């Protein structure tokens, strides 16, 4: 139980032989008195002392008429003489601003996974990701009033499903005390964050989205420490939970059986599907300068979270280059299913951002990513931190006039959809939002009032992209495998074109081309693998998403001619900062 310490430590109900009340359990070996305050003890720890255990520094005390909803904390004197209120830390639900009180509750009964969530998990399957921050997707007309997780549920759920998303990423739920630190800086990581209701309303939330199809995929942070409230440091007196700004000490067994415990908490008792941790370098470093303490943490985290709930996986960013993060313990280390793109998204956006004419001197940023993405299981994302402190918005990032920034913004879109790796995109880049993210705000819906505009076409593009991408085994089936992509013209620079195809584990592929100026390529001739009739089946210029509707109309057939060291080709309309994915039609 040592993986599951939230089912024994806390608060939970039991009966004394026919006495029911609830059983309290702290884990401060040092201390030196530590008794149970809350609306039960009219707020007394001079009335329930609880009784120590130093064969595992766990106190602990009964108390029959302390049902569930109950307010409480802890009293104790440090191992120093210091009287002190302690929060639980196995809150399961929690008070924040309000003194900070932990909150009587049970487990959230316990989620089975399902055959059918595993499997959108897996390498082979699509997965588009849609990162959302709960207190700024939307927000309450006139109030300006967060939605709750039951509106969320109605209205969020939903929308992902009809974008055509396959995952929900939310960053930290954690109870945390400040909106502005997104919820990387908790207070309380057993408990929701109580900003959109109940614990089991956000247990409804998670099991909405199952109901609509999909996974939840929740940011988790063991690697970020409580820093607030006195939280958490010197506990009991003593450094208990951070080494002698503060960090953890994943060699402190309880502190990992804690943080370890956690995560096995999430998915079993909430459902989630996938757990994502942050700024694994900052865990990692800070071995001469590796911390192999929190290194190994995360190698038995994630092997403990793949022997214990087979189906849930993890996924990392790590802004240096650890070598393996994404790969075998028995070998690099680490041991996440996947890892984020960086690099791949300061490249692209490197690209995008380039005025039109200059982008022939970089066309290296656009093939370079090919050149290792065999090194891990890649995540492209376009998250919520490049669209904040001065970073802009993805849009406008983008070069040129309103058409030329909208073009060059699904042209781009286009291009990620298709390269190897699966996908992440933070809420607003959709209908290209032009501000920033603001976190204290909802998320500009208002763009998208009043008659079809540019930004109705985003969106319309990306649901698009979404919905091709999964469909097509092509597009998702082997991104980790070289069998799944092939250069046809990785090399025509100066008109900044590129083709390449993607392809199954049958073999089938389909065709990728991106023009990268406004140029229009009429008659571009290019070799490829499998002549026949070719069709387009997205168009990232048709007048639909507000394109200038230049293209190929439906199926041209290639020619036995010879071009890119192939014999056969297609010779196709290339529309202006645009990129078009082609089908072959059986015969």
């Amino acid at each position: 139980t040592h993986l599951r310490p939230y089912e024994t430590l806390g608060a939970h109900a039991d009966t004394m032989d026919g006495v029911t009340g609830t059983r309290f359990s702290v884990w401060a070996p040092n201390a030196r008195r530590v008794s149970v305050v809350g609306q039960f003890n009219y707020w007394d720890g001079r009335r329930h002392p609880m009784r120590l255990r130093k064969e595992s520094g766990i106190w602990e005390l009964f108390i029959p008429g302390a049902h569930n909803g109950q307010l409480y904390k802890y009293e104790m004197i440090d191992a120093n003489g210091n009287l002190r209120l302690k929060s639980d830390p196995y809150a399961f639900e929690a008070q924040m601003r309000p003194e900070t009180a932990s909150l009587i509750c049970g487990l959230p009964e316990k989620v089975v996974q399902t055959e059918e969530r595993k499997k959108a998990n897996q390498f082979d399957a699509p997965i588009s990701i849609y990162e959302v921050h709960l207190g700024s997707w939307r927000r309450h007309t006139d109030n300006n009033f967060w939605l709750s997780y039951r509106e969320l549920a109605d209205q969020l759920v939903p929308y992902a499903k009809w974008m055509g998303f396959t995952h929900l990423e939310l960053l930290p739920i954690n109870e945390h005390p400040f909106d502005g630190s997104w919820g990387y800086q908790p207070t309380g990581l057993y408990a929701p964050t109580r900003r959109f209701g109940t614990r089991d309303d956000f247990r409804y939330f998670i099991d909405a989205a199952h109901a609509a199809g999909l996974n939840v995929i929740l940011d988790w942070v063991p690697g970020h420490f409580p820093t607030d409230d006195f939280a958490l440091a010197e506990f009991d007196g003593t450094n208990l939970y951070e080494h002698s700004t503060l960090i953890y000490n994943y060699g402190r067994r309880e502190v990992s059986n804690f943080l370890v415990g956690n995560a096995l908490y999430w998915i079993e008792r909430f459902g989630i599907d996938a757990l994502r941790v942050d700024a694994v370098a900052s865990m990692i470093y800070r071995g001469g300068r590796e911390n192999l303490e929190a290194i190994e943490f995360l190698r038995n985290t994630n092997r403990i979270l793949g022997e214990q709930v087979s189906g849930a996986v993890t996924m990392a960013e790590e802004s240096t280059d650890f070598p393996g993060v994404s790969r075998p313990q028995d070998m690099g280390g680490l041991g996440f299913w996947y890892k984020w793109n960086l690099g791949w998204m300061h490249d692209t956006l490197d690209y995008m951002k380039l005025d039109p004419v200059y982008r022939q001197y970089h066309h290296d940023k656009l093939t370079f990513g090919i050149l290792y993405n065999y090194t891990e299981n890649f995540v492209l994302p376009l998250s919520h931190d490049e669209v904040v402190h001065g970073k802009k918005s993805i849009l406008d990032r983008m070069p040129g006039d309103a058409w030329q920034k909208f073009a060059n913004l699904r042209a781009y879109y286009g291009w990620m959809w298709a390269f190897p790796g699966k996908k992440l995109l933070f809420m607003g880049n959709e209908f290209a939002q032009g501000r920033e993210w603001n976190h204290d705000a909802s998320l500009d819906w208002h763009l998208l009032e009043g008659g079809d505009n540019w930004h109705h076409g985003v969106q319309r593009l990306v649901r698009d992209l979404n919905l091709t991408y999964r469909h097509h085994k092509a597009m998702h089936e082997l991104d980790f495998d070289p069998y799944g992509f092939e250069w046809l013209v990785v090399d025509d620079k100066e008109r900044s074109v590129l083709i390449f195809v993607r392809r199954d584990k049958e073999g089938n592929e389909i065709i990728v081309a991106s023009n990268f100026t406004p140029v229009p390529r009429h008659d571009y001739r290019f070799g490829i693998n499998q002549p026949g009739k070719w069709r387009e089946i997205l168009n990232t210029d048709s007048m639909h998403y507000h394109g200038s509707n230049a293209g190929n109309g439906g199926t041209v057939h290639s020619d036995e001619i010879a071009s890119h060291g192939r014999q056969h080709s297609l010779s196709l309309t290339l529309p202006p900062l645009a990129t078009i994915w082609l089908v072959r039609e059986a015969e």
